């Protein structure tokens, strides 16, 4: 009951093909705020061999995936974190991980300034697995690049309104998530519904097993987004919502416990813009009615947002949390 979205005609320069595929994100971000993506081009080999690659890593024993573990891989971000000792129920997003983004040396200006989230990645020893990686990311940027394009026509814009200001060099997040299954709980599940959230930035794309378990709070009532072959997964982000206005939304989504007997694998792609842009509010769209409080709220809990760069108000929302990402020396 999301919309399925082909933006194949977003990689080409056919106006009226690119205006139909604008006119329908249009929709579907007004609407839900999440939909799939297809005929976007990566590869279907290349995503077989990152689940698999992925898969194989996390099946290494604890000891080994440590190597590679955050707390190792200092202020740019990256690493292997475990999952959470056992409770009587653990959280329905209990997991372990794999932390990455874009791959910058030690020349790269912005590693030189020592900025948070920018640097190397840790890679694990699974051959294949870099490079696997390195591409999938390259082809995903891509699509989000395309995205954004059909995110602007969609809201009356030129296509560049993003590149040109804010995503031209945008901050990548990629993560590999794995979803160990768990026990059916016993009597009434006190975790239920547990880890709903919203994105921060702007665009996600998201691949997701055959396991599934996404699940999806529209306007209209929850609803599963199930695993469909082909398809990314896109939802838009906090900062995308904000400076539209509340036209465009950040919808709350959670994961199903996975009780299913196999591992779940899900790898989420953030596509952000600069950590030195100073995002402001689009100009020339109609306003939404009854957000002013909300907006106002959301401006004094993200001061960063609208009053500064988007990586300080990235970092406002994970440094607690991560206290390498402002550690110095
Ligand atoms: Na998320």
């Amino acid at each position: 009951s999301l919309p399925i979205i082909d933006i194949a005609a977003l990689a080409g320069s056919d106006p009226a093909a690119r205006r139909s595929v604008a006119v329908r994100i249009d929709r579907a971000c007004r609407e839900q705020g999440f939909f799939y993506v297809v005929g976007h081009g990566v590869e279907a080999q290349l995503v077989e061999r990152l689940e698999r690659l992925a898969r194989q890593f996390f099946a290494l024993d604890e000891t080994s995936k440590l190597r590679w573990r955050m707390e190792l891989g200092g202020r740019a971000w990256r690493g292997y974190f475990p999952l959470g000792g056992e409770l009587t129920s653990n959280r329905p997003d209990w997991k372990e991980g794999l932390y990455l983004g874009s791959e910058l040396d030690a020349e790269h200006p912005e590693v030189r300034a020592g900025t948070p989230l920018h640097g190397a990645n840790l890679f694990p020893e699974v051959p294949g697995l870099r490079e696997t990686l390195l591409e999938y990311l390259d082809a995903t940027t891509r699509v989000g690049h395309r995205l954004m394009e059909g995110i602007a026509l969609g809201l009356g814009l030129e296509a560049d309104y993003f590149a040109a200001r804010y995503t031209g060099d945008p901050l990548i997040l990629f993560r590999l998530f794995n979803y160990p299954s768990q026990p059916v709980p016993e009597g009434l599940d006190v975790q239920w519904g547990v880890g709903e959230h919203t994105d921060y930035g702007l665009l996600t794309l998201l691949h997701q097993d055959a396991i599934g378990g996404l699940q999806v709070r529209t306007p209209q009532g929850w609803l599963e987004a199930p695993p469909i072959p082909g398809s990314f997964v896109c939802n838009l982000g906090d900062m995308l919502e904000r400076m539209t206005g509340g036209l465009y939304r950040s919808t709350p989504h959670r994961v199903a416990r996975n009780t299913s007997g196999r591992d779940r694998l899900s790898f989420p792609l953030f596509f952000d813009p600069n950590f030195h842009a100073r995002v402001q509010p689009i100009e020339g769209l109609p306003e939404v009615p009854e957000q002013d409080d909300s907006a106002r709220r959301w401006d004094q809990a993200n001061v960063h947002a609208f009053h500064g760069e988007y990586g300080d108000y990235l970092l406002n929302k994970v440094a607690k949390v991560f206290p390498q990402l402002r550690r110095d020396l």
